[PDB]
């Protein structure tokens, strides 16, 4: 019935407007900037906690443009709706 519990460190990459998380991909997935396999040589990427962005540590200098789950204020839009 009891437990422990100890601090997490945590820390994000503001990139792009993104949130890109350290993780570490067990598996190949599907890069979006360059679109490999992500996979091999023992080394981890990056991945947007925010909008599910998998990306190559080396494809986050890559990357062209911004985030989309991210709420920030609202100066011009075409045409916003949300709620
Ligand atoms: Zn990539
Ligand atoms: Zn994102």
């Amino acid at each position: 019935g009891s437990s422990g519990s100890s601090g997490k460190q945590a820390k994000i990459h503001y990139i792009k407007n993104h949130e890109f998380i350290a993780t570490f991909f067990g598996q190949p997935t599907f890069c979006s900037v360059c679109k490999d396999f992500v996979w091999g040589l023992n080394k981890q990427g990056y991945k947007c906690r925010q909008c599910n962005a998998a990306i190559h540590k080396k494809c986050i200098d890559k990357i062209i443009g911004r985030c989309t789950g991210t709420a920030a204020n609202s100066r011009d839009t075409s045409g916003p709706s949300s709620g």
